[PDB]
């Protein structure tokens, strides 16, 4: 199956997901200069106060930390979005180095990492079926750079020794997302897809401007986890970031 080596890479996708090269694929260049100011865009809602972290898994692509999603305790709404979205999980991108890794670019600037926080709309009952619709899903993104450690981040990063290979998951409960959150919620939306097999045609982006700093130490812990599962030859968890995808007619709004 699919993966970020060379011979089934992001460039192979396309032969077993064909819409690889679709319509309203991601990610994608923010150019800062193209972006359209709306006007017309409300303030983003983040109520992440009763949010039910459940555990963390290694699923051999990235770590999933998953939430309670049964109700609605931790909901995105406002913005670009009609209705409520349920957070499901959040995960990142990585690289080899900390001159890449994000998945969007900013005027052709990549981050250390990317930060995603995928949430379903509550209109459809489950996310299989929020899957099947073009306004299924919200990616709340988040870029990491490299600076000061984020206090927020520090209880993923010691956790990752116990699931360091595919397969491996650990209870992970207690864990408040709002430590992962700028200062400033300004953004850049656009109508794209999944960035992983199936690449899936359902997601509203909602890019956040400002960049969350971490640390050296955190961000070289990610690297430390294995593609692989346990028993089997070590491959680094890095570099797992699709690059940059046609934009083709879309349109990039900025709420600043
Ligand atoms: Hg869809
Ligand atoms: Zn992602």
């Amino acid at each position: 199956h699919w993966g970020y080596g060379k011979h089934n890479g992001p460039e192979h996708w396309h032969k077993d997901f064909p819409i690889a090269k679709g319509e309203r694929q991601s990610p994608v260049d923010i150019d800062t200069h193209t972006a359209k100011y709306d006007p017309s865009l409300k303030p983003l809602s983040v109520s992440y106060d009763q949010a039910t972290s459940l555990r963390i898994l290694n699923n051999g692509h990235a770590f999933n930390v998953e939430f309670d999603d049964s109700q609605d305790k931790a909901v995105l709404k406002g913005g670009p979005l009609d209705g409520t979205y349920r957070l499901i999980q959040f995960h990142f991108h990585w690289g080899s180095l900390d001159g890449q890794g994000s998945e969007h670019t900013v005027d052709k600037k990549k981050y250390a990492a990317e930060l995603h926080l995928v949430h379903w709309n509550t209109k459809y009952g489950d996310f299989g079926k929020a899957v099947q619709q073009p306004d299924g899903l919200a990616v709340l993104g988040i870029f990491l750079k490299v600076g000061s450690a984020k206090p927020g981040l520090q209880k993923v990063v010691d956790v990752l020794d116990s699931i360091k290979t595919k397969g491996k998951s650990a209870d992970f409960t207690n864990f408040d997302p709002r430590g992962l959150l700028p200062e400033s919620l300004d953004y850049w939306t656009y109508p794209g897809s999944l960035t992983t097999p199936a690449l899936l045609e359902c997601v509203t982006w909602i890019v956040l401007k400002e960049p969350i700093s971490v640390s050296s130490e955190q961000v070289l812990k990610f690297r430390k986890l294995n593609f692989n599962g346990e028993g089997e030859p070590e491959e680094l968890m890095v570099d797992n970031w699709r690059p940059a995808q046609p934009l083709k007619n879309r349109q990039i709004k900025a709420s600043f």
